[PDB]
């Protein structure tokens, strides 16, 4: 393109060393399947493409294999198979800036997820957060900065510290999917109102937006993807403008003597003489050991909120099946939408304890007093249609006993997808292994 | 006898510095009354102390003051007489020491609170802290030094910061005078367990320990009584052994160029240098703002946290009225106890938005949780009694509308008060010039 180049390798050398860190986000490789490790959320989940394959984030390297190999786009046939439309590339690989240069942004668009797929081939690469070649910092996606200009704080007018933490938020963010027409499948970023859960909560509730319907209590239900940036700006390190690339990309020096950045992102604590050390008086066994805290005061509200939360949707599932009305229904899934969205938001990102864990623990809390404020409404409503006695829960152990709760094809899914990964798979890295190797 | 000095004020002359500055915590009579500022409270301390009078923490000059006067205190008639017993000047004046420094525990605890009316009566001050005469921090307790052997950092180990924090230990705690006959009367602090709100907890229970039975719920309630060590103890700065005296008692330079402690203890915000600065590079009203945003979460948390408890006690009133037996509220008046205390103790300290916010809020999380986990089974129970319609709660809106809710004459409790603060306390400070003749 013009503005954009995708291909990863252009750059290996006249970067050496800032190329070769950047590859260094394969040295994390480890599919942790976070259902078969918290399957209370195949539960609440229930009704989603979620319920089918959420993982942990690993390495920059693997953002194109992994959105394709992950069963939440299973196995399509064709350019309109697939549940899920274009846009969830996008946060995927230089091929998402690349494409909106040619087509306007609507051409990338409207579509199927498949349909575009032969054409994301890099992985997330050097032209994302760059210029073309250039040591300069652009957007290269333009409803990150139309995001911007939502909450105050516009790209270039803006001092290079807070640019610093920007161009990590093109990607780490929450974000819907426009419902209308002219917007048939955009992203967004719900900021408008603000970004505390509270103010995004406002938000969506005004356009009474739903990503599902709770197969299981019928919950007009929100989903929370990756609140980095909308975390990162209430914990006191981000409360100083602590950018994002202040630890996750540590100016380090070369072996030789010049200065670079390096570009492997992974855990700040990898380079922890060189990241947190360079602002402290602390040693690191004194912090890590402190961070493994708060990731474990985070970790067990996350979970009684959660259960709660299961013994909701089953207190209400049972409160339909006495034939409940809408009229009945009505505050009850009110405040499961509420409770559900605040429990998401506060533990969506992987590192609100690392980045703000005091504004986790008080979404967690508001996420409690809405459950409460729907379990006794559901126990109420149970009691006028003649329950007295409290819901069971069934085997949700494993993974595989709450998937299987679900009455799901969990084995028809597998089939196909390791099957459509052997079968159209090698056609989008050939049939782009042609027109890429003409530049 | 010997290791005490009631007068604190025999040392202005060899320390003004230290005493004119000691002497300015009376420059401090900001007197709130947090049960007009929350009749929420009075519902959840329902036939307990603080249903009479709650009031702000004014300087230390007052303490001796405000104890003659807390309307909990009630109004003796003559000393064998009135509500409270010995164990409350525990902590409120140096005449303490002088005390158990004359015939032991034993000869303290055992007796009524105005028992000891014209015994105590310097207000709080230095042998409270000192060596008489010595400028040295002993430990002018000795069921401090008890608990504090029992979480293994007694007063010898203590590198000179731990000290430092462990002189504000003895009365800036959470401590229950006990039941059983031998130490009977004797304070106590909970720590066997011990520091955490968890670890109060198996403690107060596997020894079925009750303040009081509370009035609306019939709950076997506890009480959390302004715990400041250990919530400081979870804070970051209690991590990093950052002593009380930096914050509250800095090294303030003298008018003559001496550079002294602090010894009028209150804000480290009316000292923003000395305090604050030396360590934290921020203008003294930006770290002003974090307190203060984190002191509105808790405050929204625990008001939401509040906001179950007073309904969830309504609604056990009523599943008594509706006629329970004792065996059916078992479970349901457990969980009470459990919300209500890790509430009360999450909010007891007037400045753990400061200290530790963190812990406050996931503390008050937990509150809720178990709160919420009452409500439903108050809610199944209350329905097999014929109540299907949510149980209502009236105006409770003052403190003097809630007050007169829970049936209280406040003209009978500050009738006899008006007298006793007439008649009974210049008598007491009659003989206290009499019996502090024979000095
Ligand atoms: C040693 C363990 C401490 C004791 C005992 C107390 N604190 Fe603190 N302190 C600090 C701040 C920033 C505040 C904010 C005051 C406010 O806005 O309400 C406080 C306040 C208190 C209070 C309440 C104040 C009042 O009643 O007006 C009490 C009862 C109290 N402190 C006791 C700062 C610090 C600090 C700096 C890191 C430390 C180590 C402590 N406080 C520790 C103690
Ligand atoms: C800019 C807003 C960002 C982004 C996009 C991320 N961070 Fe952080 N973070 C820091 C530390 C010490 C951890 C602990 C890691 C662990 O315990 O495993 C984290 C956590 C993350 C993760 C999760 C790691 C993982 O493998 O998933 C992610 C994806 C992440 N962050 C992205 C340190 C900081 C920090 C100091 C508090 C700041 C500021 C940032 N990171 C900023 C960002
Ligand atoms: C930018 C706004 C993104 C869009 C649009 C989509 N995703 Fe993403 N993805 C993004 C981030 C910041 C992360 C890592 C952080 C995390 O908490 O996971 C990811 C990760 C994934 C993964 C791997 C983990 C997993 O869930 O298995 C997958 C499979 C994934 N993303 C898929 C996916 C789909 C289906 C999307 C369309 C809705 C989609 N992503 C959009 C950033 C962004
Ligand atoms: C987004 C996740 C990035 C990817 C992928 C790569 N880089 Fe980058 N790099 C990024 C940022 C936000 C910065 C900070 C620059 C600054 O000083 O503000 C850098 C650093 C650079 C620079 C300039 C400064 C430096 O430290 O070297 C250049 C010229 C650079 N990186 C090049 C580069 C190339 C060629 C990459 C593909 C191999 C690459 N980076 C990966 C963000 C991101
Ligand atoms: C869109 C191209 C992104 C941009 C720009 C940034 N990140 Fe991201 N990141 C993205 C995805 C889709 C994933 C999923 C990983 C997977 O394969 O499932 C990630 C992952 C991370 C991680 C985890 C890395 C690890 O070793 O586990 C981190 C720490 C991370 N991302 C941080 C991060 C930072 C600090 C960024 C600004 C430089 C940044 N990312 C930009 C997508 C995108
Ligand atoms: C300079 C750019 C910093 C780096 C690198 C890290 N932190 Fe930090 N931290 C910084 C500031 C300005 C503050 C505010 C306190 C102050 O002294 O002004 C902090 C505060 C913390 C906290 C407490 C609050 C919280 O968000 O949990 C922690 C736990 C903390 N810092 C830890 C920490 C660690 C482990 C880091 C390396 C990964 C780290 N910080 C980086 C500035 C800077
Ligand atoms: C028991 C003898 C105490 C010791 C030791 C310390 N304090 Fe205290 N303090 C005590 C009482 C009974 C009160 C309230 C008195 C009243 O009239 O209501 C206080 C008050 C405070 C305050 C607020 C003072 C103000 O100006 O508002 C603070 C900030 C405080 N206390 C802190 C503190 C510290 C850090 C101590 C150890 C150095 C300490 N106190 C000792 C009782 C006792
Ligand atoms: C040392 C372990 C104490 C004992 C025993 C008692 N109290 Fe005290 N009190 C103490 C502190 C550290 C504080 C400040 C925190 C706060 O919540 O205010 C107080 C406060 C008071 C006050 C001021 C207003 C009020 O809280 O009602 C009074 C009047 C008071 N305390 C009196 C009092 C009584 C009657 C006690 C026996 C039940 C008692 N205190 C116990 C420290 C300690
Ligand atoms: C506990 C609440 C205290 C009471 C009561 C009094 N003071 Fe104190 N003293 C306190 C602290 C925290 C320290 C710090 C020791 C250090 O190393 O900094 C001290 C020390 C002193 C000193 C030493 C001089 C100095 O370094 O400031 C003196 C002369 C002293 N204390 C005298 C003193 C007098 C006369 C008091 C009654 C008017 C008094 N102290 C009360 C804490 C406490
Ligand atoms: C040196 C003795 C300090 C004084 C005086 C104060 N603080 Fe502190 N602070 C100190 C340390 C060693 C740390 C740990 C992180 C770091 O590397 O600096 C902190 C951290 C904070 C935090 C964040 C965590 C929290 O508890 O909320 C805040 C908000 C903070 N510091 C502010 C603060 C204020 C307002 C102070 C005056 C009462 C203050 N600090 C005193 C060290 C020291
Ligand atoms: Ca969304
Ligand atoms: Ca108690």
């Amino acid at each position: 393109s013009d503005k954009t180049e995708p291909r990863n390798e252009v750059y290996k050398d006249k970067f050496k060393n800032q190329y070769n860190s950047w590859h260094d986000t394969a040295k994390s490789e480890e599919l942790v399947d976070a259902l078969e490790q918290d399957p209370n959320m195949v539960i609440l989940w229930a009704g989603y493409a979620f319920a089918k394959d959420y993982k942990a984030p690993r390495g920059h390297m693997y953002a194109v294999t992994d959105v394709r190999n992950t069963l939440r786009t299973g196995a399509p046939k064709n350019a309109e198979d697939g549940p899920l439309p274009m846009a969830c590339w996008s946060c995927k690989s230089p091929d998402v800036p690349r494409l909106i240069e040619e087509q306007g942004e609507d051409g990338y668009f409207k579509g199927k997820w498949a349909k575009g797929g032969p054409e994301v081939t890099n992985t997330i690469g050097c032209s994302d957060c760059h210029e073309k070649g250039s040591p300069k910092l652009r957007i290269s996606r333009p409803y990150v900065d139309r995001a911007l200009d939502a909450i105050g704080t516009p790209f270039s007018k803006a001092s290079k510290q807070d640019k610093e933490s920007m161009v990590c938020a093109q990607c780490h963010v929450e974000y819907y999917f426009e419902k209308k027409e002219d917007k048939k499948g955009f992203v967004k970023f719900p900021w408008d109102m603000g970004v505390t859960v509270d103010q995004m909560e406002v938000y969506y509730d005004g356009i009474e937006f739903s990503d599902w319907t709770h197969a299981l209590s019928k919950t007009p239900m929100l989903k929370a993807q990756h609140p980095e940036y909308e975390t990162w700006k209430m914990g006191i390190h981000g409360k100083n403008n602590v950018s994002c690339v202040d630890c996750h990309m540590p100016k380090v020096t070369s072996p030789e003597g010049k200065k670079f950045t390096d570009h492997k992102v992974g855990n700040p604590f990898d380079r922890f003489e060189e990241t947190c050390a360079t602002c402290h008086s602390q040693t690191k066994e004194f912090l890590v050991g402190v961070t493994n805290e708060r990731k474990a005061k985070v970790k067990e509200m996350k979970l009684k909120a959660e259960e709660q939360l299961v013994k909701a949707h089953f207190e209400a599932a049972k409160a339909w099946e006495l034939g409940a009305t809408e009229a009945e229904m009505k505050p009850i899934l009110t405040d499961i939408r509420h409770a559900q969205w605040r429990w998401d938001l506060a533990i969506a990102s992987h590192g609100v304890a690392a980045h703000a864990p005091e504004e986790a623990l008080r979404v967690l809390g508001t996420s409690v007093n809405k459950a409460a404020d729907a379990r006794v409404k559901l126990a109420q409503l149970l009691a006028k249609k003649g329950l007295t006695d409290p819901v069971a829960i069934p085997d949700i152990s494993t993974k595989a006993k709450a998937q299987a709760v679900l009455g799901m094809d969990m084995e028809k899914m597998n089939a196909e997808k390791e099957a459509f990964k052997k079968d159209m798979l090698p056609k989008w890295d050939a049939e782009a292994k042609k027109r890429e190797a003409t530049y």
